[PDB]
């Protein structure tokens, strides 16, 4: 039997869904990136829209682990065009940004219903938030300086095309 | 600019879009498995659904090889629930002969427009979906050797969730 | 089920029983060397009929894999003797351009039926038959070379006995 | 010439056709077996086919190296179809101790005729035959206390299956 | 015997010939590139032209894999100059176009003529055409952005002159 | 600038397309002997047409390190047939002592003119004509003695075709 | 079922018994050599005594292998006391012997049954016995050399306790 | 001289012809088990047997070191039938706890003597029969718990046929 409330289960299920769109929406910057040509931006956003796949994975385990069940739900078309290389690495700072207040929901509906395993088990999450923010901050400071100049842009494109 | 028609293009970027829910409804498939307690058939499903992406973005490249540009639609929600195992793959199969055949329609039309470049790069798929189809097809029939019987059934999900 | 036509089922088992004769007749070849004390060209012949063999059990295979099932044929009595070296070696290479329009024969029929599967199939044997009846139409131009110097021939003897 | 008898050439030359047939029936099981999705079974098959030509082989190379020569005769169709896995073995079983017993005609006739070579060179196929049964014997044992459970059955087919 | 038909031998040839001088052109703008004191542009072309002469010679060796024989023919004088490093990659990404479209006319006359092995040949030049085409694109898209920017120009030859 | 004349230039431009053309030609020697099955000698010829770009590809740098520039000249069609083995040796041999002619007439201009960095350039291709010219006066003699003994002739090529 | 005659079956079973009897006779021959104080001695003994068990257990095997049954009789009580060493190996080398023979005797019943299999089965006793009285007979030998001096026989003694 | 009493020798001495006689009644119980099929529980029989052996060469020297002597006694016929695997299982145990009840016998009447030294030797069998008892016990209680089912009973068989 389950040892979460369905309030709970409920959350991190749409938590689950929340992920899979965020991930959807990292390939869609990378469609947008490799149609201006910039493959290491393109790169790079291939790679994020992995690394929330697993994220997304990690809360499906867990929601089995508490005796829960996944439920897939729709997913919507992401956006596909953008002003320009700053504005979609802007809307990836926003939307993880958004992904953080959404982990910090759960975390207060566990620690409300003191559903301490949740909440320990939300820990990792809020750490990991801190660091894709903070990659992406550093990113739109970089593309900042550059103000537009292709030389700049392409060094970055060049780097952030060695993400592993 | 593109060098496949706006046609083609379309039909392979719709082939993209299709891959992507086939893989999304493989995890779908995971989901009951998961929750009906089967892991094996699980684990199986989710292994069938990171290659289905593998394939989503061999059309993804070779689009952008042809000029072309990908775009990303909405994903529609999924089944979650199967009349038992059997019913699970047998839909499994249905699905898989169903791509296969989408293939085949993309194939047809390229080779109509005389686009040899896309007719022999459907030919790795045509490959696969045979490969693919006979896993199912082998499942299904071992499946029903069990006939009914649950331990075998038990057995069948151990094996398929040694999946590498 | 047989996701393959009757027809092309026929067909590809047809072929099978042809490519385990082709290896017998090798073989038959390989039995007139060896009564004629050329060693080199038996071994050749003992090769290639193993070859014919690993061609026999690739359509063996890929006709289960399409929900077929093969049935073994009554092998002729190949011939056992010929008029001299070159006299087999022309037999050889006939029979070489007989298996590979055979090839072809199943290749347009799965074409007309639109069976892409196993069009893209037979690819591998199309490219095989242009690698054996090659191999053959040197070993000939050597013989004519040779002209039925025992020197030379020891040669050719020698060297064919080294393939691998 | 010849250094052994004609009738003894002709024993020799007709066993090699004999453990040509052996292989082919065997092959032929292999065929029911896979039609029957027992692909360990299968293989098991295919290596025992496989291994009855290299038996073949060594009576072809006798038959040389006592100066005479191998005649390669027609190949009777062999049966496909078997009532289960046990007739299957049974039948497999059965062949064996014909072609044991085919073995001492030879060794008896050689003996009769003084052909000590001969005889010694029968030796070892007399050896060979009492392990070939003997394991299938054993398979046979095996499948006698699986009695009809699909689960064991399931463990001998994928044991059998890594035959090397 | 020539196997092919002096049509498809005549196409063949031709399209030898044909991709010689591809290697000449490439050549022809190192020998610009080099000229403008662009090193890493110069060595990309130097590859390229390697790359066209083993294209040539993969056409040479099927030819008299068929029974052909191989006559070369005149080559014609390249162009020596263009306007700017960018008009070059324009030009060759035309010229590319044009050997694929080459490829293209031979593929239909000896899909026409039935010639399966020859369309099976063919099928790596169309596949690898697709590559070649695409470093252009890639290329020229690239040089779009830069804008004659000599800081990014420098970026893309030494980047280019490390092709192996 | 250019720092070496005019007329040292064309000198050397002018030798670069001849040794294009020459390797052209042994490409051409390299068509018969594939077509009168001899691929010892063609294999020869097609490592002295590599050997002869080499060369071209030396004049090439040379003419760039003196502030002078290549302009590829059209390759005339070279003959495709001879009257036998030693009739394409011989017209082989002929040809290369022709360029060594062509190298002594550069070098004596550019030693009128005092042009001692030039002179002292070519020195490495004296040496290396003398080399070159050795080689073929060598086979020419071996073919001499074999006198047509197809005995010789194929051990001829078959060293020959060992040429790295 | 049993694929040896009840009297090849008899024979080879009371064989086994009688194998097993050889070896308490060696057993009791240590414990001879033990009270006269010749451990080295004994120790031979003690390891010809597990030979024999291995010889016994080799005929055991064998009977079940051809669908036999084994079953163990009553073993006699052996003599205990000898005249002095040499006595006791004369015993030893003539129960040698007796065993050889009786091989023999089962080996001929086989030959007159036409029993190939049993025939060269016993083929290794044949010769293990060889090897077996020529033991002995060394051993007798080196006490005969020895005459009666315990000088020797201490170092022979020490020697044959080697034995592993 | 023997410092241990005539009583104490005959005790130790009976006790090895008893170890004797349970090597060989355990024989017995694998000729049983083999002849009804069960190589599992017959290969643990074999080495039960040959552990049985290694107590009586233990009594053997032991017998030896304080002086006495050794006599091997008749060994009588053991049963070589069983009432089914239980049955004959527990007959082992039940002879187990007579050679351990035989110790005893031995250790009581040692110790009633003195003989300090034959009551420390008699220590280590104390320990191994208690070792042996409980293995018999486990494979009894094992046996229940099949209940009937041959499927079990053949589990249990494999798992002992792998004692070492
Ligand atoms: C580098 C390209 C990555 C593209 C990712 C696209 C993701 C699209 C979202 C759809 C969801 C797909 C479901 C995949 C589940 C995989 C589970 C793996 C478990 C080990
Ligand atoms: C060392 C030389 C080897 C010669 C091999 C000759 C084979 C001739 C084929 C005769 C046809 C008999 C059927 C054989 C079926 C074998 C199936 C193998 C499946 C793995
Ligand atoms: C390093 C720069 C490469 C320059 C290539 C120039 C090609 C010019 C075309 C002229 C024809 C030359 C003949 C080449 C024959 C090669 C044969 C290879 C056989 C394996
Ligand atoms: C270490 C000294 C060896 C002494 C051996 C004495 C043998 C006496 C014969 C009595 C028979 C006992 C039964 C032995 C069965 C052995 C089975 C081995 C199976 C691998």
């Amino acid at each position: 039997m389950m040892v979460i409330s369905e309030k709970v289960r409920k959350a991190l299920n749409e938590q689950l869904n929340r992920e899979i769109y965020s991930s959807y929406l990292y390939l869609s910057m990378a469609t947008y990136f490799d149609a201006e040509g910039f493959k290491g931006f393109a790169h790079w956003m291939k790679k994020q829209a992995q690394e929330e796949l697993t994220h997304a994975m990690k809360f499906y385990e867990y929601i089995y682990e508490r005796g829960g069940r996944v439920e897939l739900e729709a997913i919507e078309k992401p956006p596909s065009n953008w002003n320009g290389i700053k504005d979609a690495f802007e809307a990836a700072l926003k939307h993880e940004e958004f992904v953080t207040q959404s982990i910090y929901n759960i975390l207060e509906l566990a620690s409300e219903e003191k559903d301490h395993a949740t909440v320990s088990f939300l820990k990792w999450f809020v750490d990991e938030q801190v660091e894709e923010e903070d990659q992406v901050r550093e990113i739109l400071d970089l593309l900042e300086k550059a103000n537009g100049q292709m030389s700049v842009i392409f060094q970055l494109d060049r780097y952030l095309g060695q993400r592993e």
